């Protein structure tokens, strides 16, 4: 119609460099995951927030590198790595699941080193750190972890379900330093926290992500979304999720 | 380094027809549809983004321009109706296309049509507010300084400003001779923008919008003048906000 033509298309975009970004958003991925989960991501945040996804150890051109099964290690090779590339001035930290409790203890050990504080911490899917240990499920089967995986929304693609058998080290790895964690008690984070619940979520429910909140001095919300623990990876609340970083950053 | 590798460069727009949402767009006064250009792509796939464009201007250069906004707003609810765009909808506006979308709001409940899921209206005063600006009647080069001096000159605003000035005005009448009718207010929940920089539609002048629905009211407040929507980080907030929301 006259009325209403279809809009043209969006130019292709020149990423922002890292260095000459006013804001860089450093994000970590869930257990078993890379930085293909923030593809994406870039494109629907703008220019003045620089994302720069962190590919841990033993996967993507990372495959040959031993991965992480220790979370302090983990988080000190990552504040290393930080530090190491001029990243730990104006900045953020997003992380979904395991990525939130590793956001969380890199933010803490970059206080200890006395590192230039954050502007804001984004955490979905993940309970409050006091909360892990519980679980064990890095020592089950194959069958039995990848049930697990499906009846949380990890796998249903078929792609994937070939991913899936290959990144299962790194899955053991990912979720052993989420449960061999113990909390060890320390003061609260200055900086202000957000934090993402989902409906269809039975690891992160409302009153876990809610206990977030004595873990900060500054602004705590809690923003709820529809979906599942993998909604991350598309769908409507993946498109809310990164509106409502749009609003904070 | 391994830990931080660039990512890929990373789109195939969804069907006006099939889409969960359609967000309905109108711009301000001698705009068009390319005030809309980049947003399908930073919403999503959940929405799609249907930018109006209005009689005399683009490829609509030679058809005669509306300049009342009421028998516009019937045209434009017959365009609606006739595509099938009546469902799961919501409306959007900038400054004269705020009052569009409001008063297009309240024809589509009038004939019956199902209400919108938001109204969105950035930049513009109350609607019983407009009638008092006469910027339409200028000469062209003080209409051209008007909104010069207003941030309105990428766009293509500037270059094809001389040739606009005719839609200028029919839009710009069409506010500045509006004389609201009573009606109902909506009942739509509505969010509202308004600009720190812009002296046209100020924070009090926006926030009389409120009583205008029955459902819930919200005022975003954002940086920059009255073009705010065209680009920079005041359009990213912009849009950031409409995400939350759709």
């Amino acid at each position: 119609s006259a009325w209403f033509p279809r809009p043209v298309a969006a130019p292709a975009a020149e990423p922002p460099d890292p260095a000459a970004a006013p804001l860089r958003l450093v994000c970590f991925p869930y257990a078993g995951g890379t930085v293909s989960a923030f593809r994406g991501w870039q494109e629907r945040l703008g220019d003045e927030v620089a994302v720069v996804p962190v590919q841990l150890p033993g996967r993507g051109l990372r495959l040959r590198e031993r991965p992480y099964d220790t979370m302090e290690p983990l988080a000190e090779a990552v504040a290393d790595a930080l530090e190491e590339h001029r990243l730990t001035h104006d900045y953020a930290l997003f992380g979904h699941s395991m990525g939130a409790l590793l956001a969380y203890e890199v933010a803490c050990v970059l206080r200890r080193r006395g590192a230039p504080r954050p502007r804001h911490l984004f955490v979905s899917g993940s309970r409050a750190p006091h909360l892990y240990g519980d679980r064990a499920d890095h020592t089950l089967s194959d069958t039995a972890l990848r049930e697990v995986i499906r009846d949380l929304g990890g796998l249903d693609d078929t792609l994937g379900a070939a991913y899936f058998d290959r990144r299962l080290p790194v899955l053991r790895a990912d979720l052993r330093a989420c449960e061999r964690y113990d909390w060890h008690p320390r003061p609260p984070l200055d900086c202000p926290t957000t934090a993402f619940s989902a409906a269809a979520d039975p690891i992160a429910t409302p009153e876990m992500v809610e206990a977030w909140r004595p873990y900060t001095t500054g602004s705590f919300l809690r923003r709820h979304l529809p979906g599942n623990h993998f909604f991350l990876n598309g769908g409507p609340s993946r498109d809310r999720l990164l509106a409502h970083l749009g609003t904070e950053l």
